[PDB]
This record gives C-alpha cells, sequence and structure tokens, in this order.
C-alpha cells in the first residue's frame, strides 16, 4: 500500500524505455536490421555505436514497420490509468526519437512529451550523426529532462520509473525513484532502489 501511495501522490510520472516501457533496446533492434549485431562518456558511447551502425532514413523507417518493439506487459493499463487520473506522463530514453515516438503513440502519449535522441540523414538519407545539443545525447541526460520539466511545469511529485543506474541516478532531481525489473532485473538497482517491482500490475491498486 506504501508503494501504491506513492505512485499516486505523483503529478507527473517519467518512464525509461528500453527494457522498461517495452521489452527490447532500440538501438539493438537498429543494429540488427542494419546488420552489425555481431560488431555491436554516454555522447561518445553513442556516436562509436552509430559510427558502425550508420543507419539510413529507410533502414529506421523499416525497423519501425518490419520491426516495431513489444510493450511490456501492463504498462498500456498503467499508462491508461495515469492518463485518466490526468497524470502527466513522459517518456526518456538515451534510445531516438523516431522510434519512441512509435511507442508514445501507442500509449497516447503526445510527442511533446517525448525526450530522446534525435538521428540526423543526408538527402539520399545517409546516416548524418545526431542532435548532440539533446539532453539524453549525454551523461545524466534522464535527470537533466526531469529538471527542465520542473521548471518548465512545476511539479510537485514528479516519479521516474526505470530499469537501470541512469534511472536510479535521475533521482534526484526526481521526487522519487521505482526500479523496474520485470524485463530484466539490474541487481544493484534492486538492492539500491527503496521502491522496486517487477511486474506493472503492482503499481495498478
Ligand atoms: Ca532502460
Ligand atoms: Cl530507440
Ligand atoms: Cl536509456
Ligand atoms: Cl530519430
Amino acid at each position: 500500500s506504501e508503494l501504491r501511495k506513492l505512485f499516486y501522490s505523483a503529478d507527473a510520472v517519467c518512464f525509461d524505455v528500453d527494457s522498461t516501457v517495452i521489452r527490447e533496446e532500440g538501438i539493438d533492434e537498429l543494429a540488427k536490421i542494419c546488420g552489425v549485431e555481431d560488431a555491436v562518456p554516454f555522447k561518445a558511447a553513442l556516436t562509436e555505436r552509430l559510427a558502425l551502425i550508420q543507419p539510413s532514413r529507410e533502414q529506421v523507417q523499416r525497423l519501425i514497420a518490419e520491426q516495431p518493439p513489444h510493450l511490456t506487459p501492463g504498462i498500456r493499463e498503467l499508462v491508461s490509468r495515469l492518463q485518466e487520473r490526468n497524470v502527466q506522463v513522459f517518456l526518456i530514453s538515451g534510445g531516438f526519437r523516431s522510434i519512441v515516438e512509435h511507442v508514445a503513440s501507442k500509449l497516447n502519449i503526445p510527442a511533446t512529451n517525448v525526450f530522446a535522441n534525435r538521428l540526423k540523414f543526408y538527402f539520399n538519407g545517409e546516416y548524418a550523426g545526431f542532435d548532440e545539443t539533446q539532453p539524453t545525447a549525454e551523461s545524466g541526460g534522464k535527470g537533466k529532462v526531469i529538471k527542465l520539466l520542473k521548471e518548465k511545469f512545476h511539479f510537485k511529485k514528479i516519479i521516474m520509473i526505470g530499469d537501470g543506474a541512469t534511472d536510479m541516478e535521475a533521482c534526484p532531481p526526481a521526487d522519487a525513484f521505482i526500479g523496474f525489473g520485470g524485463n530484466v532485473i539490474r541487481q544493484q538497482v534492486k538492492d539500491n532502489a527503496k521502491w522496486y517491482i517487477t511486474d506493472f500490475v503492482e503499481l495498478l491498486g
């Protein structure tokens, strides 16, 4: 009941995407469609990974149409309940907007509430880099996004929900953190988080 009391006191809930809202990892899927899974600072790491992948717009389009991500059981109902209670829901990912916006659309989360990296493409579609000015393009991006949300909307209780260390580290500035191990349990998070769940239903009180 304590967990649910906390969860329900939130006026904004930010969800990590990879391994939390969806079962897979966006960049991992993109690597597969481009045929570089075997060959496969945050910003420096991101550049390196994309340097090998070099995804074209057509390839990203393929991923979206051919291999949509699988929403974690219970997330559709959980977000539905949150929205019916007017809780503002956000998606934050070190992944990419083109992919995350599709997950957002399935959950009725407006694109304005999605914070992720943006891939760049040349006129012919070839990989041209990514928007390095995005908060999610650097280490601690999730916390930076939450700080911006707090400064813009003045939420009184913003909670971060995610499976990894980067999510746990988003609190502060988040007011609370709820670890999620429904897809994969990251033990370091489970052992240190004050709140931790393995099924979104547990929040469906
Ligand atoms: Ca994650
Ligand atoms: Cl992604
Ligand atoms: Cl991430
Ligand atoms: Cl993108």
